[PDB]
């Protein structure tokens, strides 16, 4: 494909919740852009990554059920074990921009990804959205201060 | 590293405002980063751009004043003569990615314009802050909507 359609879905301890749209991936000459269409989010920045597992489903962790906790960490085939975001070669390849989200909870502003570079990198994974946002590092709080995760969709083929 | 500090002043018709801010901008292996570290902007997504003139101060048009006219328009060094935003080089140049403003004024989401390359593409110009958004397109509004110019600074 040029393109692909990943639809969104809000992540519940119980399974996948409310569908809040889809984002459009593209594929450009400065790297993959992943345009939203997305509603039912809080203003703001939000954490925004590729995780490694083709799924959104819920998983226990320290006896309580965690949202999404099956989509695994961040997409990160060369083992960095590091969150730097979008434009640092030395971690997590899923490391997206952070998504932008519009006053009344709609998410239309493009983001591009410059180290992905086809959209066969993101085949057998999935996108996240979290309730934090994402500063680009592992300080002041691991993964960018994503912390939990809100919204999930899964890329198969 | 090299980076440059761009001093960001509201855009008034009767010559320069009050300051809000810089934006930081350096080089990355994917193009320039420009970081802003602003306040005192509406929330939501602001027309950004680099402008060909390195001033910020207004000028007639039509027998009214206008903020930073004297900037003059999107940098377009290969004369394309179309708006198509950050990611399409059949377009200006100077087409950034739009500013990001949060809902308490200030902007801090650092924006990658990756058709640019060095910061010495930048000196001799100016950055600009529009009124109105970036649709990167020039409809249904020409230069992407983004209307009149409310703030602005110069490279050099
Ligand atoms: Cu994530
Ligand atoms: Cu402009
Ligand atoms: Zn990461
Ligand atoms: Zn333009």
């Amino acid at each position: 494909e040029n393109t692909l359609t990943v639809k969104m879905n809000d992540a519940l301890s119980s399974g996948t919740g409310e569908n809040i749209g889809e984002i459009t991936v593209s594929e450009t000459p400065y790297g993959l852009l992943f345009t939203p269409h997305l509603n039912g989010l809080t203003p703001g920045i939000h954490g925004f990554h590729v995780h490694t597992n083709p799924s959104c489903m819920p998983g226990m962790k320290d006896g309580k059920e965690v949202p999404a906790l099956m989509a695994g960490g961040h997409l990160d085939p060369e083992k960095t074990g590091k969150h730097l975001g979008p434009y640092n070669d030395k971690g997590h390849l899923g490391d997206l921009p952070g998504l932008v989200v519009n006053a009344d909870g709609t998410a239309t502003y493009p983001l591009l990804a410059p180290r992905l570079k086809s959209l066969s990198e993101l085949k057998g994974h999935s996108l996240m959205i979290h309730k934090g946002g994402d500063n680009y590092s592992d300080k002041p709080a691991p993964l960018g201060g994503g912390g939990a995760r809100f919204a999930c969709g899964v890329i198969e083929k």
